[PDB]
């Protein structure tokens, strides 16, 4: 017998997140490498977008819902944080 | 006395070097963070060199000297490959 029950089952609470260390960079060494002893394509097309979605997302946050404002933010303008967002996207 | 000596010197060999797992990304968004709260500037200038060349350099690994090569490894032509590298030095 137990005093605590034997709780299964995943509820929105009681569900803490972990941040460990990522270690970006080395997945991508080794994630360009083997993709290129494979079927490379997208290689920069892949982590292009990631480093800009990051940026965007977290300027954007000192300025939350101000889209127009995360462009200053980033030494650019309102076409480029425009335009840039359907760049990765079609390229 | 002790059998080794004091050897303290900084030479060429015995100098083995040690890859931890660098948390890019953590450091972006702090980095982007701190630089908000003080006077940011070349937010993605900085970082947007930095995924281009790893990459670069990474591909162009497969194909040492060959920087064209480097194109279709990343889905790049040969205008792309040498425009991206002084659109980065040039924004």
């Amino acid at each position: 017998m137990d005093l605590p029950g034997e709780l299964f089952e995943a509820s929105t609470p009681d569900s803490p997140s972990h941040l460990p260390p990522d270690s970006w960079a080395t997945l991508l060494a080794q994630w360009a490498d083997r993709a290129l002893r494979s079927g490379h394509q997208n290689l920069l097309s892949e982590a292009q977008p990631e480093l800009e979605r990051t940026l965007l997302t977290t300027a954007l946050r000192h300025t939350q819902g101000h889209k127009q404002e995360a462009a200053r933010l980033l030494g650019w303008g309102a076409a480029t944080l425009t335009a840039k967002l359907k760049e990765l996207g079609m390229e």
